[PDB]
């Protein structure tokens, strides 16, 4: 029968005998477990060691197995992935769907994994009440039989099926017996960009009801006006015999304050003309003045639901944490109690680099942590329902959650092919309903999501308004069809730009400005994704948050995302390594695609997390005269655990500093009037730096955690004074393949065949390993490259450009190598053409000035060919003999900054080891830059000028040839880029040319300045 | 002090090359005490009648954004046309140049001057690569103004029909130049992008007979 009905071929089967759907259960027997949390007798946990084999299809599974264990079996840890544990390879693909499509049908060869389970089961369990097992995640499909007998099926990855074991299980020895299946029709619905993985992913437990019970209970919160008094309407569902001594108790706690309570026998308003439900009831409960929910101030009470009789005798309890607090969309504004959120979200995938996509408390924890840390108030359910201990932690740290159904149809053609079809209606339904009956009284919970890249169908405008009727009190947004349809009360676009149009046919990109306002439009925006952080990237974010702060409907973002997909591998000497997309033998694959975050896989912070930390700080600056004015983005609290911190540095070196304690309310302004500051004595640029410190720890973050900060300029007074000149005159020597300049003991060597310095010496030193030469390329960042799929060869990406136009390939042609004797100086004057085929690309005026205090002062003038695609760079660079600890620089930092991502980094005097001026990105490309340096310092050397500039022991050659980063070998010396110019970063998205006009190096001439010296 | 700042000399140093004389100046413009900008320029004169001059500008970040950063000189010619390899034919400036055209533009003396009723800075064109007047051709990447009136009488004068053709040609040639605004004429009109607020300013220019 099972292998007949081939159930995980047919979308209308989604399960059999799955009990329905309800918020999280632990039938107490104690009101004050109900009350404090506590842990439930009636809830244990299957959680441990099982039985597992692994089989091709179910047709290879034996019959025997179902009576009894395989002695081939493994003895494995559960939850888990069964790729984890190297039974077969995980599968990164993107788009494409990792079996044929041709639905339902799934492939013959079927990766089938067999678990099983004997444990023990107390007799007093089975005399009375209800006994099911909840597998809260399975992938895909499963069958289950209890002692030899079949109990149900179940589809739906990220849900909970619940079976009733009841009249299955004995007293004593029990064995389960799981055939999970790798595909089913449930995957045609499952085509996230992730890695395809299975198995029982998610904890297994037991739960013990009373045969009367509490069967569902919900729980609204409604307000008046101002939010000074509140209603909680509790409704709750029994099942079992009704009797007239049946009664429902639903009480209010703060703490340990009991603030309201009601009692009700069963029996509901009359709702027809058939009457009411006589199973249910209603409790409403009066609350003055609540303490309200916030992301901000996570407020929370504890409703307890208790069964019982009218003499007092407990049933059963159940329970679960109330935040007070109202969702609305007015006059085109999402508002939560009241006033309008500005969204600093983020995409979260549930990922583990060691375990897969097993969650644990630990790591959601850290997350959240880091999160809040980083100025984070909301997530997205990136594209299914979470782990159900997600939502109890963003509840009570403060998170605004997008909750999200499990359907991604994204490898269709056309993508609403499923989704527009009725035929899989029902599968969507369950996806949709399940989640809500699940996560619908949790206060984190802000918003509903129909799923994600599946088109718009007709389905997907039936389930939108099935969530509107049964939920008013959270908005449904849905971004598939061109992010603005009738299947969605927010404008939810992925990836729109903020000024730039993407007028893509059928489902165009608009500017999220220029979006707001077509004919007609009324909705607020948020992005549900933006800012793709792939690798090298977050170039343009400050862009954004100007425009979610100008434009009130405009309301934020999120960006994608958190946490890189890498997982672990070991070499042969058991290190570990950052694995990607085809590391597996998975084909096809699509590489790196699957590592878009703000985090690696370990939750090691890549630069891109502090330029968000920054543009999503929640106190606003500015600076007029001495005033400083502080403007809270706060909605609810007042600064009450905020002093701000100021510092005047003259080039780094500290002049003044204070400290001022902050108290501005939300919304408000304070204004803080420096002191008079001491003028300097020698000249230089003052910066003023002011910082928002939090004293007090909070359940978030330590004592002293920094949570804002902002720069000016402020006085500079011009160097005016002409240093003493020095007694000492540089001479010139002249061969013909050789300028050589010498001062005291010092030489500089200039090839006069290439045209470039080849050579210096610090007496019998030698100072370089490769000349100083004209650079205009970079090791490719993900956002050059742009390809979302590993097969496409793409000829509008920065990379192919370059490529094509010979950037990579292009030799100097030696112009011009002239030499001039000074009265005090030796000056070289230098040009050279860089050319591809017969075409000039570049060509490079360069002049070195060495004077007697033996400074080489270098000018170095370029132009650029208006129909050459502009270069990455405009730069020098030279492979240094010396490798020293230590790197030192007044300029901006400390952490890796470009162009167009440089905001949050700030001007002063830093002082690194060598291995932090290198960002280990598990694809390797350009990297550790920091821009606006005046003065950098490595071992004996120092150069001064203005310029962007990155060190490092591997070649920009390396970096672009090598595609993981414990590939690379650490090469003789040290590598320096010092670059006059650096194109943008980008990445608006990764998958097209996302750096903006501003940032690309296409003014045709280029002038910069250097010089080199010994310190 | 903008108008009022005094040029002072801090060096000025002639070298002999091989072909050529370099000559290297740094003059800064203080205003009671404050130094405004800093110019450091070298001339080079070669065998072949060419002078190259480079021109480094710094100008502190708290001083108001410059109007333009530039040269100019009385020339004793006046000749009767002006030739110019750049945008034109008509004036334009930083933010009103898209109506301009890059061609071989040939004007008579006169018509690079626009008789606004009220005297003003006016006449520029810009992205200029070559500009010829009478024996004079100056190349490089540039923006000019030329006609009979300094910058002194268009501001000391306040009705067009008050000014008096000056002894020579003036010629102002900017490396760079402010925007000219007019989103209104009440409050400041230009945007960030055409205020000259980058600190450090570049120009190369090359002066020759034809
Ligand atoms: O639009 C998207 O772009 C991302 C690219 O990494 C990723 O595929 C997301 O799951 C998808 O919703
Ligand atoms: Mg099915
Ligand atoms: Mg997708
Ligand atoms: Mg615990
Ligand atoms: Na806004
Ligand atoms: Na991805
Ligand atoms: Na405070
Ligand atoms: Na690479
Ligand atoms: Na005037």
């Amino acid at each position: 029968v099972v292998l007949q009905r081939r159930d995980w071929e047919n979308p209308g089967v989604t399960q059999l005998n799955r009990l329905a759907a309800h918020p999280p259960f632990a039938s107490w027997r104690n009101s004050e477990e109900a009350r404090t949390d506590r842990p439930s007798q009636q809830l244990r946990s299957l959680n441990g060691e099982w039985r597992f084999a692994w089989f091709p299809a179910p047709e290879a599974v034996p019959e025997s197995w179902l009576e009894c264990d395989l002695p081939e079996a493994d003895t494995v840890v559960v939850p888990s992935n069964w790729q984890m544990h190297g039974y077969d390879a995980p599968i990164y693909t993107n788009v494409t769907y990792p079996i044929t499509v041709n639905p339902p049908f799934v492939p013959t060869e079927n990766p089938t994994g067999c678990y099983s389970l004997t444990f023990n089961v107390d007799e007093s369990w089975l005399q009375e009440g209800q006994t099911r097992i909840i597998f809260d995640g399975v992938n895909s499909a499963f069958h289950l039989w209890c002692n030899g007998r079949w109990v149900g099926y179940g589809q739906d990855s990220r849900l909970p099926s619940e079976f009733d074991l009841s009249a299955f299980l004995r007293a004593g020895e029990n064995r389960l017996a799981v055939m999970v299946l790798r595909w089913s029709d449930g995957s045609y619905l499952e085509d996230q960009d992730m890695w395809r993985m299975s198995g029982i992913f998610r904890d297994v437990s037991l739960l013990h009801k009373p045969t009367t019970q509490i069967s569902d209970f919900h729980v609204a919160t409604r307000f008046n006006d101002d939010f000074s008094r509140a209603v909680l309407e509790a409704e709750v569902q029994m099942c079992g015999e009704l009797r007239d001594y049946l009664r429902v108790t639903v009480s209010l706690w703060q703490g340990e304050t009991q603030v309201a309570s009601g009692t009700a026998p069963f029996g509901g308003e009359i709702i027809d003309e058939r009457g009411g439900y006589a199973d249910r009831v209603t409790l409403r409960l009066n609350v003055e003045n609540p303490k309200l929910w916030s992301a901000e101030i996570p407020n929370l009470y504890r409703a307890v639901v208790e069964l019982h009789t009218a003499d007092g005798t407990l049933i059963e309890a159940e329970a679960c944490d109330v935040g007070f607090r109202e969702v609305r969309i007015e006059n085109g504004l999402l508002l939560l109690n009241g006033k309008p959120l500005l969204i600093r979200g983020v995409n979260r995938h549930e990922h583990h680099p060691l375990h897969g996509q097993v969650m644990d408390e630990q790591t959601m924890v850290q997350d959240i942590l880091l999160m809040k840390q980083n100025n984070f108030n909301a997530v997205r359910c990136s594209h299914y329902p979470n782990h159900p201990l997600w939502y109890t932690l963003c509840d009570r740290y403060g998170l605004y959650v997008v909750d999200e159904a499990n359907i991604e149809t994204h490898g269709m053609v056309p993508m609403n092919r499923l989704t527009d079809d009725p035929r899989w209606l029902p599968a969507m339904s369950e996806r949709v309903t399940r989640m809500v009956q699940r996560d619908r009284n949790h206060p984190s919970v802000i918003i509903w999501s129909l799923g994600t890249e599946s088109g718009h169908g007709a389905n997907h405008d039936a389930l939108y308004r099935w969530i509107k009727s049964v939920d008013p009190s959270r908005p449904v947004q849905y971004e598939g069809g061109g992010a603005d349809t009738t299947a969605t009360d927010i404008i939810c676009p992925m990836y729109a730009r903020v000024d730039e149009d993407q007028p893509f046919p059928a489902v165009p990109k608009w500017s999220i400005k220029k979006w707001l306002s077509l004919p007609g439009e009324t909705r607020p925006l948020i992005l549900c994704e933006y800012a793709h952080a792939m690798g090298n990237s977050l170039g343009g974010f400050a862009k954004y948050w100007q425009a979610f702060r100008q434009y009130p409907r405009l309301q934020g973002g999120f960006v994608w995302d958190w946490v890189d997909q890498s997982l672990i591998k070991y070499d042969e000497n058991g290190n570990p390594w950052s694995a990607y997309g085809g590391d597996f033998g998975d084909t096809p694959n699509d590489r790196q695609f699957c590592m878009n975050g703000l985090v690696f896989a370990d939750r090691t912070p890549h630069p891109a997390l502090t330029e968000a930390k920054h543009q999503q700080q929640f106190f606003q600056f500015r600076l007029s005269g001495q005033t400083i004015e502080v403007t809270s983005e706060y909605l609810f609290r007042h600064s009450d655990n905020e002093l701000l911190h100021w510092m005047v540095a003259l080039d780094g070196k500290p002049l003044a500093s204070g400290e001022v304690p902050l108290d501005v309310a939300p919304q408000g302004k304070q204004l803080i009037e420096l002191p008079e500051l001491p003028q300097p004595e020698s000249a230089g640029q003052l910066w003023l730096t002011v910082r928002v410190v939090q004293p007090n720890a909070t359940a978030w973050s330590e004592a002293g955690h920094i949570s804002a900060w902002q720069q000016w300029r402020l006085a500079e007074n011009l160097s005016v004074t002409l240093p003493a000149a020095s007694h000492a005159i540089p001479h010139l020597t002249t061969s013909e393949m050789d300028f050589c300049i010498e001062l005291g003991n010092k030489r500089w060597q200039f090839n006069r065949q290439s045209g470039f310095l080849s050579q210096m010496w610090i007496g019998d030193k030698k100072q370089l390993l490769t000349p100083l030469r004209d650079q205009f390329t970079r090791a490719p960042l993900d956002n050059d490259i742009g390809v979302s799929e590993a097969t496409r060869i793409d000829p509008n990406a920065w990379v192919e450009r370059w490529k094509a136009a010979g950037h990579y390939q292009a030799e100097a042609a030696l112009l011009q190598c002239t030499a001039d004797t000074l009265a005090d100086a030796v000056l070289i004057t230098t040009a050279h053409a860089w050319q591809h085929q017969g075409k000039t690309l570049f060509i490079s005026r360069k002049t070195y000035r060495i004077d007697g205090s033996g400074q080489m002062a270098i000018t170095v003038d370029v132009e650029v060919a208006s129909d050459t695609p502009h270069p990455a760079r405009i730069g020098l660079n030279c492979q240094l003999a010396q490798v020293a600890e230590r790197v030192n620089w007044l300029g901006l930092g400390p952490q890796e900054n470009y162009p167009d991502r440089l905001t949050a980094a700030c001007f002063d005097r830093w002082d690194l080891p060598l291995s932090d001026m290198y960002t280990p990105y598990v694809f390797p490309s350009e990297n550790g830059l920091r821009c606006g340096t005046r003065e950098l310092n490595y071992g004996p050397h120092q150069w001064r000028g203005d310029f962007q500039f990155n060190i490092s022991r591997y070649s920009q050659q390396q970096l672009m040839e090598t595609s993981h980063r414990h590939l690379l070998h650490a090469e003789e010396g040290t590598w320096l880029n010092i670059d006059g110019f650096h194109m943008g970063i980008g990445g608006d998205d990764s998958w097209s040319p996302s750096v903006s006009a501003e940032f690309q190096l296409s003014a045709g001439r280029y002038h910069y300045q250097l010089v080199w010296c010994q310190k």
